[PDB]
């Protein structure tokens, strides 16, 4: 909880988890184990997570009451098929068929899956039956925002009259698809969840590929050579007509062919209806044809297929409105045609740091992250190649789009200067209000920079940008290296000595505060007391800093836009990656995305103390550093959807330090609580880097305060610690014996936090964790 249950997915992830080879366990349920726990108990499985109740079916228009949805009676296939087939292929046609109270679109992804065998069990694994090893549980595998997930589900099915009122087989009763959708309907939420899907989306979710598209009649004068070049890579191309020729869902192009016919060109293209009927009144129209002058040679080359021949010519434009292609990731891995080189990058946009907006907001456009593309060899005339597809998905979503500029010669992190100064070469055609926006793009050989984002700023988001090219292309993140430069009336209570309370001396306006205080007190040296001789080395530290905040504070405001911290930080000496800039502002910045001299220096001071550690705990400079539990413990001390009940003004989550100091801090029994505190609790239990806390993560924190609350005073203002969870061995530390609720409760929150951090990281109970500057910066900063 925090960045640490977010540092682990990274380490895992970059180690397979998330791959088709290694899916993720949706809801932490497992098919084999479920299956056996059924097997060894006499029970058919019942899906706890996606219960066959009534909400699963939706929420309005199709969940509760809605006659639409009435009288549904959930049943299993084995409960209506003397001997069910889950799947039994080698099939040619497909008898598939929409929902009878289902929406057709999806039909078409599902059907276009059974033409390729290898693709289909990639989403539908072998091993399953309604006989051999039954039990009442099937699993599937789906692409979701770039990670592959193993989804299970139970064979129950939404029904009426004993007939399935969703997707299904028409004569031939098989049921694989009939459960694919269940599972699909499941990882979204409900079956309305999928009302107004989108075919393309489907497809990418049953393959982990990208879907490019064109307006056929509107087509690029290069459509035929894209059609080709995709086909020679096993891409999934299908074609659609949106409301003699075709008076009549799918049809896909499976092939493509240049024949000589009367001493000219002619380009044919070979289509196919997965549901088998040709119906196309002819073999090459009535017109231009098959058997007619057209030498078998340059005509055997045609005939090679079935259930959906058609061999239509490229005025396959006048018949057919669009054409979506799903180009595959290298793994049909088999020296089947050509490859498709690939690379993906997971990214985010946060308020007041990386969420810049587009170019047309030059004040920010430059804080969006960056990603460099390097195009070397050119395509196999538009002059010289070096082409690629660029696709940018967002994990009532936001308008997104992108644009791509060309590197000056730098073979880091382009500042604002760069973009008010150079021109955009390539960009997405429009910005849009929908999942993933992509375009094909052709550019000379060069090093280009690529900048994704939303249209307006301050819209927070996660995205996956992707690159697929016909020829090898280097790709990487474009960001900065963790950089840090330098690798009197003391009113003493006796001699040398000045404890903290320095918040006296270092004071219109507010100043310092015991936490800045204490951190500056800490840089000092490792009692708690400073003195008058090295409160010199310090003084200037401040005034220097002070000479900074002013540079961005013209308007003597106090304040300072988060957006610009990045450059301040760097004035001061530190150069950190966008991720680190994103932690800075989620912890110190305010709700207007401002930062004042206090929250200013602190973070500047902090960072100063953390390098200094990482610089000590590592002599032989090897990049990493060493923490067993016992150090860690210190060093880590210096107008829709009810879902799931809060009180939250119709805004789903959104608890901020602000909201978190408006509730807690609210009677006799001695309950103050403060922004600072509040702030820091929020970090630690946030693992999103948004500055806020979710329903679950507020739930987990709340049940402790509420349990910690009686925790043990003799109706006044004790290791109530072990008493609570934490049994401690050695120490304790910071009037007489105090600790008050404000401290006690907030103490119990960081000890709990950092203890969980520990485990997460040190998953094999090895007993010591270990991390580079980066994962170490993340953790101590953010808190």
């Amino acid at each position: 909880a925090g960045i640490a249950m977010k540092l682990a997915k990274d380490r895992e992830a970059a180690e397979g988890l998330g791959s088709h080879e290694r899916a993720i366990k949706y809801l932490n349920q497992d098919y084999e184990t479920l299956r056996n726990e059924c097997l060894e108990a006499g029970a058919l499985f019942q899906d706890p997570a996606f219960p066959p109740v009534s909400h699963s079916l939706g929420f309005k228009e199709l969940g509760p009451n809605s006659s639409k949805t009435y009288g549904i009676k959930w049943k299993r296939p084995t409960e209506l098929l003397s001997n069910p087939q889950f799947i039994v292929d080698g099939a040619t046609r497909t008898d598939i068929c929409q929902g009878a109270l289902g929406d057709s679109w999806l039909l078409a992804a599902i059907a276009s899956l059974t033409l390729n065998e290898t693709i289909l069990h990639r989403v539908v694994p072998y091993g399953q039956s309604f006989q051999e090893g039954y039990a009442g549980i099937f699993h599937f595998q789906l692409w979701q925002f770039g990670e592959w997930v193993d989804v299970v589900v139970d064979d129950l099915l939404p029904t009426k009259d004993g007939k399935l009122v969703f997707v299904h087989s028409a004569q031939g009763n098989e049921f694989w698809s009939a459960l694919l959708e269940k599972a699909y309907a499941k990882v979204n939420g409900s079956y309305e969840a999928l009302s107004g899907g989108c075919t393309s989306e489907a497809f990418e979710d049953f393959t982990g590929g990208v879907t490019e598209w064109y307006d056929l009649q509107k087509a690029p004068s290069d459509l035929y050579q894209i059609i080709l070049k995709a086909l020679e890579r096993g891409s999934l191309l299908g074609c659609s007509i949106n409301i003699t020729f075709k008076n009549l869902h799918a049809y896909s192009v499976t092939d493509a062919k240049q024949v000589t016919y009367q001493g000219q060109r002619v380009n044919l293209i070979r289509m196919r209806n997965p549901w088998g009927e040709v119906e196309w009144k002819g073999p090459w129209s009535n017109s231009y044809e098959w058997n007619k002058v057209d030498p078998y040679e340059r005509e055997q080359l045609r005939v090679k297929m079935e259930d959906g021949e058609f061999w239509m010519s490229f005025r396959d434009f006048i018949r057919e409105f669009t054409k979506l292609e799903i180009c595959n990731l290298t793994p049909l891995k088999s020296r089947t045609l050509r490859n498709w080189n690939t690379t993906f990058y997971e990214g985010t946009w946060r308020r007041g740091s990386t969420a810049g907006g587009c170019r047309n907001y030059p004040a920010t456009f430059w804080v969006n992250p960056q990603f460099k593309i390097r195009l070397e060899e050119v395509d196999d005339s538009r002059e010289s190649g070096c082409s690629f597809l660029l696709a940018l998905m967002q994990k009532d979503m936001e308008t997104i789009g992108f644009a791509v500029y060309q590197v000056p010669r730098e073979l880091v992190h382009l500042k604002r200067d760069f973009f008010l100064a150079n021109a955009s070469r390539a960009q997405s055609e429009h910005f849009i209000n929908l999942r993933e926006v992509s375009n094909r793009i052709r550019l000379p050989p060069g090093e280009y920079i690529v900048v994704p984002s939303t249209f307006e700023p301050n819209k927070e988001g996660d995205f996956l940008l992707r690159f697929f090219s016909e020829k090898k292309a280097g790709t990487q993140e474009l960001d900065d290296q963790i950089q840090a430069n330098l690798p009197s009336k003391l009113a003493g209570d006796d001699m040398e000595i000045s404890v903290k309370e320095l918040q006296t001396i270092l004071n219109r306006t507010n100043g310092f505060s015991l936490e800045s205080c204490r951190s500056m007190v800490n840089l000092m040296d490792r009692n708690g007391k400073l003195g008058l001789v090295e409160f010199n080395i310090l003084w200037n530290r401040i005034r220097n800093y002070l000479t900074i905040f002013r540079k961005f504070d013209l308007d003597k405001s106090g304040s300072m836009s988060a957006y610009e911290m990045r450059m301040a930080i760097e004035a001061a000496g530190f150069k950190l990656p966008c991720q680190l800039h994103q932690v800075i502002v989620a912890r110190f910045a305010d709700d207007e995305l401002i930062i004042d001299f206090d929250n200013f220096v602190r973070c500047l001071v902090r960072l100063e103390i953390l390098f200094k550690i990482f610089k000590q705990l590592d002599p032989e400079n090897t990049g990493t550093i060493q923490l067993d539990l016992i150090s860690w413990l210190s060093f880590s001390v210096l107008m829709h959807y009810s879902n799931i009940f809060v009180q939250l003004a119709g805004d789903d989550m959104e608890v901020s330090a602000t909201e978190l100091m408006n509730i807690l801090n609210k009677h006799p029994d001695l309950k103050g609580f403060g922004i600072d505190t509040c702030r820091s609790m929020v970090a630690v239990m946030d693992s999103d880097t948004t500055g806020k806390l979710g329903f679950e993560e507020f739930k987990y924190l709340w049940n402790n305060i509420k349990k910690w609350q009686g925790i043990y005073t003799d109706r006044s203002g004790p290791g109530a610690f072990e008493a609570a969870g934490f049994h401690l061995n050695q120490h304790i530390y910071s009037e007489t014996g105090n600790m008050d609720f404000d401290n006690f409760i907030s103490c119990l929150v960081r000890l709990d936090a950092m203890f969980r951090a520990f485990r997460s990281l040190d998953k094999n109970g090895t007993g010591q964790i270990q991390v580079n500057i980066q994962e170490w910066l993340q953790l101590t900063m953010y808190s």
